RNA sequence: GGCAGAUCUGAGCCUGGGAGCUCUCUGCC
C-alpha cells in the first residue's frame, strides 16, 4: 500500500507495494 | 547512485482529501 506522512498540512503518501 | 525516515513545529510546488518531484537534515550501503 501506501505510506503516509503528515506534510504541508496534507498527508503525503509513498506508493509501498502492500 | 540507491534506500529509509522526518516537515508549513525543515522547506516548496501541483492535483484534490494523499498518490509524484526537488531541496535540506539524519541514518545506512
Amino acid at each position: 500500500r501506501v505510506r503516509c506522512r503528515q506534510r504541508k498540512g496534507r498527508r503525503i503518501c509513498i506508493r509501498i507495494x502492500p
